């Protein structure tokens, strides 16, 4: 595949339905090798089984709240990986308080400085804790919503701090791209994942998207797998501090009701 | 004056370079009846010094960093205004190691949490705490910079800090517009006295801008004149921004 010979590292999967397996499919089917990440032990083995299929059995422990964790799962990853070739971030969490009714009512101090801090600045301290680690034309990746571009119902908070995760993305592709790293995200349309099927009417939003979506239909974590496999490949090598919209044209049309 | 018959609260005055300093300057000018705010006891002479010259006996303090200072200072301004007309929110704070060097190097989970905090956060922080007392037609402002949008080198943090802000602006918009209350950013080119006449140079107008230039924006924005604004970002560099290698 256009992955061969790449060495990835991907978050965020704690599920078959989940955006992350979605990718991780995708470029390990591209021939890349990749390592996991899990949350906390309740996950452990779970994920041991994800990765497992995907040809790995690198799967280590990391909780981007603590600085340690993230230190730590990267020198326990040194010992098999000592140079890799970037990584996908695709975590987010919010106390769930906060995505819910009028946004100046549900928002407080604590609501916004968790959903900032593990939605957007983990991305940046992943990167820094693996920096010296990265080979020239490494990739890193996250995954973004329109709700950073636009006020949505419901959304609040998080969607403060996807804003905050996209200039994270922007700044740091200013800052590695000298050292030949390349950081971008993707604003995927929604999809019904297991933590998203969580939500409330989320079954009803997905039909209202489809009929006011260009391609008529909702994206995949297989729509969303290939791009990520492209941006995490050379083939993307001119493209770098990007936010690519992959939502079937979703937000660049209006009043198709 | 366009702003006769509206009280508004101005915070963040920390000296006559201040943005707020021009922008109250500019609501005065237009008829506003002006309330304020300082951060601490260093700042406080000043801040009664200006407020006395621009007529006004409202000078409270408030540190948005406590939720308990918020509702404390909305709580006295409620004695003398039970209702008013808006707020500009002109506050911002990174410790200094945030802003200098790459910006993978320099930022920390702690630098990244209080600009955050202090620089996004407040401004709805201060919405939460007056909103009953929000008049219908009441205009918010705050102040964010191209660093938001763009990478740009040393701005580190604060951009992020910025792109979280401007995406408070239009949140906030969407929540309070049925109350009647419109909520707007100025994106503001660098004002003069990370060297600059650069940006003098390559800027459509010529010239950076002033606190006069930015107050009179201000001023319109909470105004019932941009009554069909909001969840906007004006960008107030003199175009800088919408060109591209003028170099
Ligand atoms: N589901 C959608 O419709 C949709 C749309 C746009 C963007 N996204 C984004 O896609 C990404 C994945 O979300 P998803 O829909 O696949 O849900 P998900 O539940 O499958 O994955 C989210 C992950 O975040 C991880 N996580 C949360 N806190 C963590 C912490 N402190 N330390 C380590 N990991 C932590 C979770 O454990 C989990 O794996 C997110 O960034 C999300 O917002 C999703
Ligand atoms: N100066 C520029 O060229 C420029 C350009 C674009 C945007 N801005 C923005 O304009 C605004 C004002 O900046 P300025 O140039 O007038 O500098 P300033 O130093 O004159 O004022 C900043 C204010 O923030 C207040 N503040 C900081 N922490 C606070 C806290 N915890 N509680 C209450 N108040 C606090 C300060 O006390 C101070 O008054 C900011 O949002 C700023 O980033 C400035
Ligand atoms: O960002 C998202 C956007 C959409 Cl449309 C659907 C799911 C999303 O992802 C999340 C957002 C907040 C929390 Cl608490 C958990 C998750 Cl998985
Ligand atoms: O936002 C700004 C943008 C520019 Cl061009 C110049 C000054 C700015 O304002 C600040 C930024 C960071 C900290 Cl710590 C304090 C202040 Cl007053």
């Amino acid at each position: 595949g256009f992955l061969s010979g790449k060495r990835i590292l991907v978050t965020g999967v704690a599920s078959k339905l989940s955006i992350a397996y979605g990718i991780a499919q995708a470029m390990h089917r591209e021939g890349a090798e990749l390592a996991f990440t899990y949350q906390n032990d309740k996950l452990k083995g779970r994920v041991e089984e994800f990765a497992a299929q995907l040809g790995s059995d690198i799967v280590l422990q990391c909780d981007v709240a603590e600085d340690a964790s993230i230190d730590t799962m990267f020198a326990e990853l040194g010992k098999v990986w000592p140079k890799f070739d970037g990584f996908v971030h695709s975590i987010v969490f919010a106390p769930g308080d906060q995505l819910d009714g009028d946004y100046v009512n549900a928002v407080t101090r604590e609501g916004f400085k968790i959903a900032h801090d593990i939605s957007s600045y983990s991305f940046v301290a992943m990167a820094k804790a693996c920096r010296s680690m990265l080979n020239p034309g490494s990739a890193l990746l996250t995954l973004s919503y329109l709700g950073a571009e636009r006020a949505i119902p419901n959304y609040n908070v998080m969607g403060l701090a996807k804003a905050s995760l996209e200039a994270n993305v922007r700044y740091m592709a200013n800052a590695m791209g000298p050292e030949g790293v390349r950081v971008n995200a993707i604003s995927a349309g929604p999809i019904r994942t297991l933590a998203a099927s969580g939500i409330k009417d989320f079954r009803k939003m997905l039909a209202h998207c489809e009929a006011v979506t260009p391609i008529r239909r909702t994206v995949t974590i297989e729509d969303v797998g290939n791009s990520a496999a492209f941006l995490c490949s050379d083939l993307s090598a001119g493209i770098s501090g990007e936010v690519v919209h992959v939502d079937g044209g979703f937000s660049i049309a209006a009043m198709n009701e």
